[PDB]
DNA sequence: CTACCGGATTGC
DNA sequence: GCAATCCGGTAG
């Protein structure tokens, strides 16, 4: 089995598990091979689920991994795929779209931080900035479609904020939640000249279980 | 390609 | 507390 049905080995203690913002002594560029080691860091706590959220505060994390055909990653800015419209019957942890998805629970949460009320028909915000910051994380499974996916695991690439979000008929022809995530982090991305440099002036290598 | 498990977390 | 959810990971 490996690593398909393993559990943390440590928890993040160094801030709570509804921290908004950057993980103290986790810089952008951080590189962890699997999903756990991201979570036991603090960065993104759900081992799968794409978004780490609280349907009644925010969303602090979500990951891009290519598992949602909606997702277009543009690097300083995506448009992220809620979760959900999906049968997971039969105990499975992911399928296609074959209903269409809601603005509940991991979707709802991520909708709070835009900076708008919440609103079942979609929201703009008019000061995208000061929206409620969320940690991306990039797998490299988004590398099928995306250039600024990692070549492996999983890379800590700053803070991002909910520009807008809007309902929209998906390429699967059910309705999904969109979401336009835009960087607001003074960190170089690390795709970049200037995050190569960073990356490597700071000694950050991939982090591989004990 | 197909099938489906633990664990972590939030929903209720 | 128990039910529901799930952008993972592996074996066949």
């Amino acid at each position: 089995s490996g690593m398909a049905c393993v559990g943390r080995t440590t928890e993040c203690t160094i801030v709570p598990a509804n921290h908004f913002g950057p993980i103290p002594g986790v810089p952008v560029g951080t590189m962890w091979r699997f999903r756990v080691q991201v979570s036991e860091s603090g960065v993104h706590r759900p081992h799968v689920a794409g978004i780490h959220g609280r349907s009644n505060d925010g969303a602090y994390s979500l990951v891009l991994a290519g598992g949602y055909e909606d997702d277009v990653d543009n690097g300083n800015y995506f448009t992220y795929t809620g979760s959900g419209g999906r049968d997971l019957s039969g105990n499975k942890r992911t399928a296609g779209q074959s209903s269409d998805q809601k603005l509940t629970n991991n979707n709802r949460a991520l909708a709070l931080n835009c900076h708008s009320p919440i609103n079942e028909k979609g929201a703009e915000a008019e000061d995208w900035r000061q929206g409620k910051p969320v940690r991306v994380v990039r797998n490299m499974k988004g590398g099928k479609h995306s250039k600024y996916a990692p070549a492996e695991g999983n890379r800590y690439d700053g803070i991002y904020k909910v520009v807008k979000y809007w309902p929209e008929r998906g390429k699967s022809g059910f309705l999904v939640w969109r979401y336009l995530l835009r960087r607001d982090d003074t960190e170089p991305e690390p795709w970049t000249r200037e995050g190569k440099d960073r990356t490597r002036q700071l000694g950050l290598t991939m982090q591989y279980p004990e």
